[PDB]
């Protein structure tokens, strides 16, 4: 098996504050299973994250090294990782995530037949058997129990057939007979030979016997490596009394917090598990797939996760149903007289700020998924450029495609807006237009962050600064000129001018007219061309396409914005 | 001390599926410390809740006695009871909390002195000196440890000077050498003369010597009472081989776990230990202050939490002086033209939906307070009157009396509306009572619930239902009749009517007129009482009063709502 063998590890971070959270470590990690203690503050799970490549090489001062060579740039593609949070499909069923990770992280060489074997073998060996094929639960649906959701976080690393396996603590989170049978599997897949590495936080003695190398960390200093039976007979040389039926873990920690740190990390110094392991040490030291497979795979899981997911696809059809009945109730048979302009510009503005401000639960989409994100790119599933324009293939265009075409149909034919057969489609397409503005806008502003709420605020901000640029609130020719530039940066404006361009042309608002007041008396505004001059909007057919080219560069802009954000991020 | 002796208790649920969590149980609970051991699932802060009487007295099946009387009705009062999760107020600080609970919880005879060398003898038992007057902490603010922020809770309840004082999981939440620094606390408690009886969650040995009585409880059954250092003997003589180095807690649990329930709960029932408990059980058995001072006091912590709590009340004061500068600084100089009409009735809707949309933060104020509520009405701090009106007189009347007196005093005289004393301070009014009875929807919403998000949702579907009747989007009268009712539910109907009733009365909207197209051509819209009339507005000032009463009404019925439903919660 795999060897890994890390000396002399100095990291540091910046939080700028320039901080070292792992002072001096060095160890020896066999084939076998490999076990970090400390408490929550120490330097387990960073030095886990160092040995596996997940935090930054710009901090690291020291060579980790695999089997007498330095680690490659394969390594993270070679070597599984297992989170703390499962990072698992909740709505996908068990047997179709290890499909996904089989089909990204495996070649495209491979047969089907081939990829479903190494499938049934990896379920074969968790026994997963029994529940291969049910989904792994969410709110909603019930599901399987949280050991085999475990044991599926862990599957799915299984699939390359890692040589080093690491585990960010496999027992919290979990009831202790789950904890324990978890334990066993860890020990069963190590004595074949895979090296196991794993952070975890205060065992039991259960879990304590089946250790086969410890390493002890306390406030970024190395406190013990060895072998883990061992350790107890070196804290008693070391002159600290164990009482009789207490945990020798939970000894460990009361060692560490005092029943300091830099006089017992010397008496390490002065170990004999300390010149072995330097007398070892000094002896060894002196993508994969296309981007159109990437693109098919993440687009399906993420449509497959749309279906599973059933009440917030669905609500929100019912409520745009709904709502275009309410629409259609209250609007119903729109009249061509003194109130026609009035009804007509409402309604108008009502469809356009609901696209937009329905366009607001978009944010979820990358805030959700972010963890997710993170991992599967840093063990390279996929590029971001793929990952992206899946989602945005799978969960963006459908369901901002539906509602707009269920308001178009509903809101248009009850109220009895201008009756040809180009009218509806160029409201229709502008209704679908800010309806992919404004849920670009959403991701461009919540992509590569981590709570919902304050992207979630800022965009109902941006909407109500928008809504006044719009037109119905505000005349927009009676804005000052040193703020009447901000009304091109507002989505609402460019999609009520295209609905009222679109609207307000072959209408006339004064019936029994036939000049009686002599091209009636300069106050009337009777024709639809007189409204819709005195709103500042053109007449001619640029004056609508603008607004839709417009929301067109919108959209573009937004996507790259997005698509920035996620490149740039911070992976480690 | 007391002996809290309970026995053949037989509780049951209504989850309607009707489920026994505890089966038949009974014990004695000495003078000094007890503790309750088990799963989560398993009854233990069932049997806890049920010994303070935290759950309702109908599922309860057996008599719980007290030092050789059943419990009288002042034993909430009389016993203190902490909480898992802290219930101290974070801005303020630890003499505050305790003062808070001197003045509620003891008596008004008592002298001023007297409570605060009460409080100053329960600080010093504590070891809380050193921090005497530091705040208590929350997201904004840096504040004290959390194992101080459990001494503050427990000596929130020592003020009365309780003579059995219960605790609910005070190890968990904690680090290690916290957990033992607050039991060493609480044994040094018990050394007095106090019983404490208390539930954990996997305790180490250092925690388990210190125990006086133990009583362990699986799936509602009963598995051992007795002394503590009796109860692994006692396991040995069942059988159970205990090996070395092993925590006796964790031992217990994992013969509960399964390496069964109703082959060793039998096993109890043939015990020395229970036939001896038996015997000593059948040997036993066979507001305070004025309601004027409780708003007072809950009016005086929750503006002091209202000052201690910067950002969210701060800001909202920012973002209205923003928001204001922004539509003085749009609807600037509002002209008298055909323009007129439309920049007026889109500022006023405006400042009129705004009112409505900003009173969605006050579903927080319910909802945040509402485990410190139930606990603090269970433990008889105050009636639900007294915290219903000292929340609606702190925080409710400042912080919507605040904004609705900046918009007016800057969004007025920017747009230059109707130049006269009174219809300034009648805008005013208008603009703060849609925010009170915004806001008083809010409250009737969201009380007694525990989630924010499903009533913030709720409260913007209410809104953006009543928008449409609000009457700028469709005209009211053009309504059908069989819909144009639901315009009376509707609060910016109300507040947009008064405020165009308030405005549109005087001017004109066509320059240099003088009767030029004979009352001109029908068509118009020149006086404003010609647009408030086709409005279907009544041009009387109880058209305009009307939704001042409207509004009145709805304030009355909705805080009477909010009343209900904090009274008639399940406090249990
Ligand atoms: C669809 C509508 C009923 C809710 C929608 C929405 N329209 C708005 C339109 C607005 O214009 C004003 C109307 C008069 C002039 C301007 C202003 C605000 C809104 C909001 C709120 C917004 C939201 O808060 N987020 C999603 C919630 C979807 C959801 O998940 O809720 C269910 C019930 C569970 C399906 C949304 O679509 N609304
Ligand atoms: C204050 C304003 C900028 C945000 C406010 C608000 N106005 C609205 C007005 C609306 O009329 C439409 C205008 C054209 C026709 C109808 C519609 C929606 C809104 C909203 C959203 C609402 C909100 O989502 N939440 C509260 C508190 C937010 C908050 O506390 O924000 C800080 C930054 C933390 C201080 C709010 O104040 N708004």
């Amino acid at each position: 098996g795999a060897v890994l063998s890390f000396h002399n590890i100095c990291y540091r971070v910046k939080l700028p504050v320039e901080k070292e959270i792992l002072s001096n470590i060095n160890g020896i990690m066999k084939p076998g299973l490999n076990a970090i203690l400390g408490p929550t503050g120490g330097g387990k799970s960073s030095l886990l994250d160092v040995l596996a490549a997940r935090k930054d090489p710009s901090g690291l001062s020291g060579d980790v090294l695999i089997n007498g060579a330095p680690r490659p740039a394969n390594f993270k593609c070679n070597s599984g990782y297992v989170v703390q949070d499962d990072v698992v499909m909740g709505t996908l069923t068990v047997r179709e995530n290890l499909q996904f990770s089989a089909a990204l992280r495996l070649a495209t060489t491979m047969t089907n037949h081939e990829k479903n074997e190494r499938i049934n073998r990896v379920i074969q060996e968790l026994g997963l058997d029994k529940v291969a094929d049910s989904k792994v639960g969410t709110q909603f649906i019930r599901g399987v129990s949280g050991g085999e959701r475990k044991r599926t976080s862990i599957g799915m690393e299984l699939i390359t057939d890692p040589s080093i396996l690491f585990l960010d603590e496999p027992t919290t989170g979990l009831d202790s007979s789950t904890a324990n049978a978890v334990l066993l599997l860890l020990k069963r897949m190590s004595k074949q030979g895979r090296t196991i590495i794993f952070s975890i936080h205060q065992p039991r003695y259960s879990i304590f016997k089946l250790f086969d190398s410890l390493t002890l960390l306390a406030s970024g200093r190395l406190m013990f490596h060895g072998p883990a039976q061992e350790a107890l007979g070196y804290f008693e040389s070391a002159g600290y009394h164990c009482e009789a039926y207490n945990n020798p873990a939970d000894f460990f920690l009361d060692i560490i917090n005092g029943d300091l740190i830099e006089k017992l990390a010397e008496i390490y110094v002065n170990s004999s598990f300390y010149k072995e392991t330097k007398a070892e040490l000094h002896q060894l030291s002196g993508y994969t797939t296309s981007f159109c497979h990437q693109l098919r795979w993440v687009s399906k899981r993420s449509f497959k996760n749309l279906l599973g997911n059933p009440q917030a696809s669905i609500a929100q059809i019912i409520v745009t149903v709904v709502l275009g009945l309410v629409i259609g109730a209250i609007y119903f048979g729109l009249k061509n007289d003194s109130t026609g302009i009035q009804n007509r510009a409402g309604v108008l503005f009502f469809l356009t700020t609901n696209q937009c401000f329905s366009s607001v639960s978009a944010v979820e989409l990358f805030v959700v998924e972010k963890k997710l994100f993170i991992h599967e790119y840093i063990s390279g599933y996929y590029r971001v450029s793929s990952y992206f324009l899946g989602k945005l293939l799978s969960d963006l265009l459908p369901m901002r495609m539906l509602p707009s075409i269920i308001f178009t149909c509903i809101v248009y034919f009850m109220l009895g807006l201008k009756p040809k057969a180009d009218a509806f489609f160029v409201m229709m397409f502008t209704l679908m237009m800010v309806a992919y503005s404004a849920s670009s806008m959403a991701l461009a502003i919540a992509a590569g962050q981590s709570v919902v709420s304050v992207a979630t605020l800022l965009m109902t901000i941006c909407f109500v600064f928008m809504m006044i640029f719009s037109g119905l609130l505000v005349n927009l020719t009676t804005i000052a000129s040193w703020l009447s530039w901000l009304q091109y940066f507002s989505i609402p404006r460019y999609g009520f001018t295209a609905l009222q361009h679109n609207e307000f042309l072959g209408q006339n608002f004064c019936p029994g007219l036939n000049a009686t007041g002599n091209n009636p008396c300069n106050y009337a505004t009777c024709t639809g061309e007189e409204y819709l001059v005195k709103q500042g909007i053109d007449l001619s057919p640029w004056g609508l396409w603008k607004n839709h080219v417009a929301l067109a560069c919108m959209i573009v802009i937004f996507l790259t914005i997005a698509y920035l954000k996620l490149l740039f991020l911070k992976k480690y």
